[PDB]
């Protein structure tokens, strides 16, 4: 039987690391990507839950009454799920947590640390986010240690409310986020202060939020040392795939980004030449498959040019061939950047990877 | 080796057969549901290309010029294109064809019954159908006679095209097409000289325009029994469950309908108890699959709750997945046919079906 939670790390290259979690519902691979789930008919090794979105429409209670997420949405393996106050924001806030009214039918909700928890929990969620605050950016020095260290404090309520819930505390793994903006002395305090409440795995919080690859890979240069080096690093909102290589050079294990399945829809086609938008005419007579070496199974049987057919004509077949293609190329990305590290050849990876991703 | 084709009657009850078409890319099982070929990664015998929006983007040519419909696509099983007219007139008419304007790039085209010959093989299909004008409903008796009478010069004009071009002749198939609206004598002529001409096999065209279930069978009731009995028996554009049932009661033995794939799109799923729309309330807490005998994917992993779900929340997945249920119920219903004809049963099948999908 597996564990509630286990984190081994196999191998090391620098900052970079590779190994498994372990938990009962399955192993995940790190570094990992995590896809929405209701993405496509998803290999990954985790998929990820919509809180906000589940929340609004059916409601934690409907999923649970319908038997949680797992049999919802018919996937077995672990889903993690974000704590829902990032969606919110993207509303009256207090100490409290945060009001705010549906768009779809004018309720009103509210969402705090313990009510975070609690839906979370009757969603079924195997990793669940501690509530947190996601800092503007730019913020002020004042502004982001004013917001980090209310994060603080609902990071302990949040462990609190997740630790009084025995089928949660016994089945599931609680994260903490690290907030404080760009500024090192209060991601200190922060991964300081997480630390001390203990968590089973540490967030990156607070980023892909504008400031651009080089002020991120900045941040991340001294707050990844930070966090415990034992339990694994997620890197909120991130990304395109430059952006998760350099990640892991820099100590992340995990994954999530919008790109692959909004960039599916929109045209977008992830290849090792880097991105292609399909919908454009040079594709119209291309024979070769959406990328040269992918082994997903749209690029085993259609080309570019029916692709771009499909896109074109309104088809939905020809978004969810794109939609299947990213996430395929996604998870071979993580494979080739968790063979590399294992294999000791991550750095040169790293590099033949972004001299033909960005020629 | 496969003939270029064959069409073998296995067992009768009534009007109603059940077969085989025998291709030189495959056999069609008959009775025969033909579905879109971009609807979904299509079990079915043959598939349907979209001769007039194939002839506007990327173009016959450019078609021909990528290796034909079944390399583009990715399907080497047979493929049936209409002859454009019809969905050209859903423009300026004469004895030589049709003239219009293209909405997407205002380019001209012009279609006739030589030219659509010449479109079909170069889209590489291997049933092809003969150049028609299908005559709207209603029609006086003048105007019908007149468009019908049009249509069968049309139709020899269409032979005599694709009869010049060997390869087409030698490995295709050309199925011409009645017309005469809702009146005898004019079905009665223009089946006298489609036979004259002699086809591969012989559609019903001039229906499902608009004219009701009672009246299209009516004329199935005397339009059908004046064709070949030797040859299928093609009723273009229908249809929905019950008209299919009705139309094999009358001697039809291929069929197809945008309703399956538009219907998906829309949020109607297709069962053995009708057809109910997924998007309704109704369904947001409902655990049972889509239908409760159907054997497709669909329906043994997931929910008409989560399928509800997905729809709601615009996912793309969701019509994916409506699409593919819908398609395999049609695939369900003419096994289910075939199989009742077969063990002389169709009629007690029918009255079954009716009961059920009606209650
Ligand atoms: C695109 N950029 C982006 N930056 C983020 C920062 C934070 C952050 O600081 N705190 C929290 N809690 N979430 C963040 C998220 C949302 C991630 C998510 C959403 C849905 C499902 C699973 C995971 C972010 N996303
Ligand atoms: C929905 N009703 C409908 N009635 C039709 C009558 C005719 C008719 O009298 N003549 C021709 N040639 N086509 C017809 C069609 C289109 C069928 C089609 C379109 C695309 C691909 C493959 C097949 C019809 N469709
Ligand atoms: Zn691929
Ligand atoms: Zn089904």
């Amino acid at each position: 039987d597996r564990p509630r939670f286990s984190f081994s790390i196999a191998a090391r290259e620098g900052k970079a690391r590779t190994g498994t979690i372990e938990m009962k519902r399955g192993v995940i691979r790190t570094p990992a990507f995590m896809p929405v789930g209701t993405a496509a008919t998803v290999g990954a090794d985790i998929i990820l839950g919509n809180t906000y979105h589940l929340m609004l429409r059916p409601g934690a209670e409907r999923i649970a009454k319908l038997g949680g997420l797992h049999s919802f949405m018919g996937w077995d393996r672990p889903i993690l799920t974000d704590s829902g106050g990032y969606q919110v924001m993207s509303t009256k806030q207090s100490e409290e947590g945060v009001t705010f009214k549906s768009h779809l039918d004018g309720s009103r909700h509210m969402l705090s640390p313990e009510r975070s928890i609690e839906i979370q929990h009757l969603l079924g969620s195997d990793i669940v986010m501690a509530f947190d605050e996601c800092t503007p950016y730019p913020a002020t020095p004042s502004r982001a240690a004013s917001s980090m260290e209310r994060s603080m404090r609902w990071a302990k309520r949040s462990r609190d409310a997740f630790d009084s819930r025995k089928e949660q505390a016994e089945n599931a793994a609680l994260f903490g986020i690290q907030q404080g903006s760009v500024f090192e002395n209060l991601r200190q305090q922060s991964a300081d202060a997480l630390a001390e409440i203990g968590f089973d795995g540490y967030a990156v919080g607070g980023l892909a939020v504008g400031e651009g690859q080089d002020e991120m890979f900045r941040v991340l240069d001294f707050s990844v040392p930070m966090l415990p080096d034992d339990k694994p690093h997620y890197l909120m909102g991130v990304g395109k795939p430059d952006d998760i290589v350099g990640a892991v050079e820099r100590g992340i294990d995990m994954f999530d980004c919008v790109l692959p399945t909004r960039s599916g829809r929109n045209g977008q086609a992830f290849t090792w030449d880097g991105p292609i938008n399909i919908r454009n005419a040079r594709f119209s007579e291309d024979l070769k498959p959406l990328d040269s070496e992918c082994h997903c199974a749209v690029c085993q049987k259609w080309s570019r040019a029916y692709i771009h057919h499909l896109i074109r004509a309104g088809e939905i077949l020809g978004a969810m061939l794109m939609t299947e293609h990213n996430i395929a190329f996604y998870q071979q990305l993580m494979q080739k950047i968790r063979d590399s590290i294992s294999e000791g050849r991550f750095s040169q990876f790293a590099q033949d990877f972004r001299a033909r991703y960005f020629a």
